[PDB]
Order: C-alpha cells, then sequence, then structure tokens
C-alpha cells in the first residue's frame, strides 16, 4: 500500500511495508484516517540524519498508538536503514516495544540505526519534497524556524 503526507512544502509518497509490519503500518493507517496527523508538525528536523513528527502536542514528548501507549516492535535483518527516505517508528533498543505515533523520515543511510526502531516504508516519490525539507532551517534544539506541517496523510490510490 501506498500513502501520501501533505506537507506546507510539498507531498511525500511512501510505500508500506505490509507483510513484514503489520502492526505498524494499521497502526499508521488507523490514525491516518482518523485525522490524527492533520494540522501537525515535524519537531525535529536534523540535516544528513532525520527529520521527526507525529506528535499532535508538537513538543515530542506525545502522542499515543491505536493499541495503547505503546505497541511491539515489528524489527527484521532484512529491513535496514540502507537508502535515503526510509519511515520509521519513534521510540530504542533500549526501551523496546516502545512505539506510540512518533515517526521518523531518514534523510540518507545509517547503519547505526538498525535493530533500533521499527522499518515499516520507504519514500517512492516526492524525493524533491524531502531535498527541501532538509535544507529547512532549525534552531540550536533541531525545531524548525519556521513551521513543517504536516496537512494530512491519506491513502494513495490509482
Amino acid at each position: 500500500q501506498g500513502v501520501r503526507i501533505i506537507t506546507n512544502y510539498g507531498d511525500l509518497k511512501f510505500e508500506l511495508f505490509c507483510s513484514q509490519c503489520p502492526k505498524a503500518c494499521k497502526n499508521f493507517l488507523a490514525l491516518s484516517a482518523s485525522g490524527y496527523y492533520k494540522n501537525t508538525i515535524f519537531h525535529k528536523n536534523i540535516k544528513g540524519f532525520i527529520i521527526q513528527g507525529g506528535d499532535p502536542t508538537g513538543t515530542g514528548k506525545g502522542g499515543e498508538s491505536i493499541y495503547g501507549r505503546y505497541f511491539d516492535d515489528e524489527i527484521y535483518p532484512e529491513l535496514k536503514y540502507d537508502r535515503r527516505g526510509i519511515l520509521s517508528m519513534a521510540s530504542a533498543s533500549k526501551k523496546p516495544n516502545t512505539n506510540g505515533s512518533q515517526f521518523f523520515i531518514t534523510y540518507s543511510s545509517l547503519p547505526q540505526l538498525n535493530g533500533e526502531y521499527v522499518i515499516f516504508g520507504k519514500l517512492i516519490d516526492g524525493f524533491e519534497t524531502l531535498n527541501t525539507l532538509e535544507n529547512c532551517p532549525s534552531d540550536k534544539s533541531h525545531k524548525p524556524i519556521d513551521e513543517i506541517i504536516i496537512k494530512d496523510i491519506v491513502i494513495h490510490s490509482n
């Protein structure tokens, strides 16, 4: 399945790994469908590393899953941070099975993250958009100066 993250800087299209990560994918889809991510921000943007959002509070401390506060990890060797635009759940290995609503998108291969967070999709379109996002200025605390806003996350058809 494909989803489209609609931002104030353009659209990001992701392929979801339904077969491998059904729990993470179902969470992401059900939260998206219920409008849980509408008018939220990416609160952390680190060039060459990751961009993180999916907190309704926008502080980096909030958000929950459809299963409760946390849900279990779907972590596999076959899914790796081996390319730009990987879609993952925020949480690490120190505190396992602590996935909520927050997610991040990678800016490059990041082998140090392998086994640490649930990967459940990858960017398949809107690479220009991701480039734009990477170049958006942030402050000392990695918070974008001008807000990067998720308008909606929709299931892509056609």
